[PDB]
């Protein structure tokens, strides 16, 4: 005989129960200012802990932490429509506008001492050259990359490293296993370009192929499918992205080939051909064409449902967005001379190179206020304690209590040593972490027409 | 054939793939088994899926 296994209570998307108003608040900030080399923080050469000149490139991470105030500590003239006590306020992202007020151009970079042998696109001839150093100074280009991506809770990373391996076992070589990990992207580190996210100081015994920024670093990619598993729908909201790229050339490594092809499939030459060349091939990366049309930016962009149960609604007062753009990733060239002359020498001149990034944001939010019932008050704690405890009004014991007694004791520690755990609140798990932060505390307006969305938004609603 | 409004979820995990692009390697001086299969994604991709 066979029955359906477990009954399970029933999730509810953040419509229904929602008691939204018709009062609108905007949000918007001023000019942005934050710098830095494309490459690697300059150090200073005494303390080389604290920074010289920092870094930053279009290549890292831009993810964002706002904020935002209280929405019951604020002073409103009618409190008519709800009761104070019974009913409890929150906000939540319906109008939204991100733009850059800079021009197009992608930056280019590469390394110094590039471990390529000979050229796999054209003609290699035989036989092939020796060399113990056969590095050189090449650059190298990135794919295109356009998205803009939006929830409450973090984007999520996930990355490539080493695997489960066995135990002491014979008949094999190094085959290395590789298991991905999982974590939140952050800001700062390093994204994709095509050549597989991993780390780049933990696999590169040479770091002698990679380029310059990227020779340590551990990029990420973005676990759509986990960011889709979650029922919550509070990690993305919405969701855009645009990518585009081609190859130009073709080389190989340069090295022992640590595995070898069966004989099986070809024929063994001698002469020019008693040698086996080198074959580990890898293509350019070079991304593509740029138009002033293809933009995912810059624009009104309103909301109607977002993607998940969540209905773009914020909790702790805090959102996270996430945004790339290689496009406007170029970089400035300086040059300043040390002596005088009238003759010209290239020994006379010193020169920097920086990387520069503007960002901007537009947004109009609206009151849903939310009542308090015991149903509802039982569904909170299920997701979270946190949400809960902000309001101030008492507090409900997790278990009731259990069946054990779990060894009661007065005695105080004399012979036999067990776990004691002495915990903290510690007020954030994110307080190990780093991320781009704002304020809208005091940029706060009720009014809609003084700003170009508010102006956009009363036309979508004829106002 | 009739037709019910009776409809179904059917979802999987995540799955493991991952290997040699160029050929399998068999177990030297055995040569009955594989150390680690050709995994390309360029050849043809089909999984028996098993339904009630």
């Amino acid at each position: 005989v066979y029955l359906p296994p477990v009954p399970v209570s029933k999730v509810v998307s953040t419509d229904e129960y929602v008691s939204r108003t018709s009062i609108y608040y905007y949000a918007g900030s001023s000019r942005l200012l934050a710098v830095g080399n494309p490459y690697f923080s300059i150090k200073s050469p005494n303390n080389n802990k604290k920074v010289l000149v920092p870094k930053v490139s279009g290549l890292q991470y831009r993810v964002f932490r706002v904020r935002l105030p209280d929405p019951n500590k604020f002073g409103f003239p009618d409190t008519s429509f709800y009761n104070p006590d019974t009913q409890r306020l929150v906000w939540a992202c319906v109008g939204l506008e991100i733009g850059r007020g800079q021009p197009l151009g992608v930056g280019v970079s590469g390394h110094p001492y590039l471990n390529k042998f000979d050229d796999t696109e054209t003609s290699n001839r035989y036989p092939a050259q020796p060399g113990s150093d056969n590095r050189e100074c090449l650059s190298m280009d990135y794919k295109q990359t356009q998205l803009c991506l939006i929830g409450c809770k973090p984007p999520t990373g996930e990355h490539w490293g080493k695997g489960v391996a066995c135990n002491n076992n014979a008949a094999a070589t190094d085959c290395p296993p590789l298991e991905l990990f999982n974590s939140i992207i952050e800001d700062g580190d390093m994204v994709d370009t095509g050549f597989g996210c991993m780390d780049f100081g933990t696999l590169q015994a040479n770091k002698s192929d990679v380029p310059i920024d990227i020779c340590n670093s551990t990029c990420k990619y973005p676990d759509y499918l986990k960011m889709a598993s979650e029922p919550y729908g509070d990690s993305l909201f919405f969701f855009l992205r645009r990518e585009q790229m081609f190859v130009r050339h073709f080389f190989n490594r340069a090295g022992k080939l640590g595995e070898a092809v069966p004989d099986d499939l070809y024929i063994k030459g001698s002469g020019n051909t008693a040698v086996i060349q080198s074959s580990a091939f890898f293509p350019t990366p070079s991304g593509s064409i740029v138009t002033s049309e293809s933009q995912l930016f810059n624009k009104p962009y309103w909301l109607q449902r977002a993607q998940g149960h969540n209905n773009g609604i914020c909790w702790g007062n805090q959102l996270f967005v996430t945004v790339v753009d290689t496009t406007r990733s170029t970089n400035m060239t300086l040059c300043t001379e040390v002596t005088k002359e009238g003759t010209y020498k290239n020994d006379n001149f010193k020169e920097y190179v920086r990387h520069v990034e503007e960002y901007d944001l537009q947004f109009v939010f609206q009151l849903c206020k939310i009542t308090l019932t015991a149903e509802i008050m039982t569904y909170i704690h299920t997701m979270d304690s946190n949400i809960l405890e902000d309001w101030q009004f008492g507090l409900t014991p997790p278990p009731s209590a259990s069946l054990q007694d779990t060894y009661r004791f007065v005695t105080s520690q004399a012979i036999t040593c067990q776990k004691t755990a002495p915990p903290k609140e510690k007020e954030d798990p994110l307080n190990k972490y780093t991320f781009w932060e704002v304020n809208l505390k005091e940029k706060f307006s009720a009014d809609l027409d003084q700003f170009p969305l508010g102006r956009k938004f009363l036309l979508q609603s004829g106002l």
